[PDB]
């Protein structure tokens, strides 16, 4: 019966389960730079035995940073590290997406190039929080920094830097790339009409704000190949930093429908908050199962349980695993065994060092 622990082909790579770890940012980069550490390949070697990891939300250009300790993919010395990372993940015969970020809004002036304003589709503040750096390098919260909206002649650059960071991934190692394009983020931004009041044609209709997203999705197919791009979404209910406005699940469909065309290798699908949200109707799945042909992945507090019985019924085809996969480096072979997991530790999933972070035992 079991099919968590079957193969799947993700795109160009293929999976030995079904089990994946989902992207989790922990702050725990080197500044200045942005850079991964040591610390880090160590985390992720030790979770090599998921199906897929999809790694940390990691910035496309020094612009996109809206959080002290989130690594870059823009710069030499990013690319040196990460190298060693995903080096690290293959000798344990494992495999890893990138995913990549634009924080847009949810950003601080303080760590923004030259201090300024953070950029997003218009200048509404965020009205949340942003994760810093205090004189000790500790993790602290701080009011996110009001934005300029993007005018239209910089939107080729944002779909270029977004561009340029999938070809620094593959020269890194990366098997795939995560476009983030959920959870209020610079893509998010553009999609949902909370946050985009645009009169350009980058805002009003849900084709205008798809636009921006699809013109990244056809930028990065274009510079590598449709099989090595992954897309998150957060398309359905609410999520700390935005909405997804009046007519949110015909919106998805739309977009759903748009990047089938491309032939992408997977659709991640972030079904709620960590503060919870209405479950995903099954007509809603039937309707993106028909749309996206693909692989899809779901997430947000799900159990094996939950995984199988829509792996089962053909909705989707994996399941990310976010805090589970935080403490338990070797869930897969916890989930194969029904072992029991190690307990949660939230107070040291962001910023730190080892203590909460390579020091979950394996069994
Ligand atoms: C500490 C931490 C940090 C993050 C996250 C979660 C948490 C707990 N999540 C959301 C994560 O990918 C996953 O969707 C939710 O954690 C899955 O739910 P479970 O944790 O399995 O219940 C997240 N999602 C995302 O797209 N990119 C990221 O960088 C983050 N950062």
């Amino acid at each position: 019966a079991e099919k968590l622990f079957t193969p799947l082909k993700v795109g160009a790579v293929t999976a030995p389960n079904r089990v994946f770890m989902a992207p989790l940012t922990r702050l725990r980069s080197i500044e200045p730079g942005d850079i991964p550490t040591p610390l880090m390949g160590e985390y992720y070697r030790q979770r090599a035995s998921a199906g897929l990891i999809i790694s940390e939300a990691t910035q496309i250009s020094a612009q996109a940073k809206g959080y002290a300790g989130a690594p870059g993919l823009h710069s030499p010395e990013q690319i040196a590290a990460w190298k060693k990372i995903t080096a690290g993940v293959h000798a344990e015969d494992g495999r890893i997406a990138v995913q990549l970020w634009h924080t847009g809004r949810i950003s601080h002036s303080s760590i923004q190039p030259g201090g300024q304003a953070p950029v997003s589709a218009s200048a509404l503040n965020a009205n949340t929080r942003t994760s810093l750096r205090d004189e000790n390098g500790n993790a602290i919260r701080v009011d996110t920094t009001t934005p300029r909206a993007l005018e239209l002649d910089e939107i080729p650059g944002i779909v270029n830097d977004f561009r340029q960071a999938v070809a620094n991934a593959r020269e890194a190692g990366f098997d795939l790339v995560e476009l983030h394009s959920a959870h209020g983020y610079l893509l998010h931004q553009f999609l949902s009409p909370s946050s985009n009041q645009r009169t350009d044609q980058y805002g009003g209709s849900v084709e205008n704000r798809a636009r921006l997203v699809l013109e990244v999705v056809d930028a990065v197919c274009n510079e590598w190949s449709a099989d090595r791009i992954g897309i998150r979404v957060s398309p359905i209910g609410t999520f700390q930093n935005v909405d997804n406005g009046p007519n949110e699940e015909a919106d998805a469909l739309y977009l759903i429908e748009e990047l089938a065309k491309r032939g992408i290798a997977y659709l991640h699908m972030s079904e709620t908050d960590l503060a919870g949200g209405k479950p995903y109707s099954e007509a809603f799945r039937q309707k993106v199962r028909e749309r996206f042909h693909g692989v899809i992945i779901g997430a947000g507090a799900y159990t094996a349980e939950k995984a199988e019985d829509l792996i089962g019924k053909g909705l989707i085809d994996a399941v990310a695993f976010g805090r589970d996969y935080i403490a338990n480096p070797d869930l897969v072979a916890r989930l194969q065994k029904k072992a029991e997991l190690n307990p949660q530790r939230p107070e040291s999933f962001y910023g730190g060092g080892a203590e909460g972070y390579t020091d979950y035992p394996s069994l």
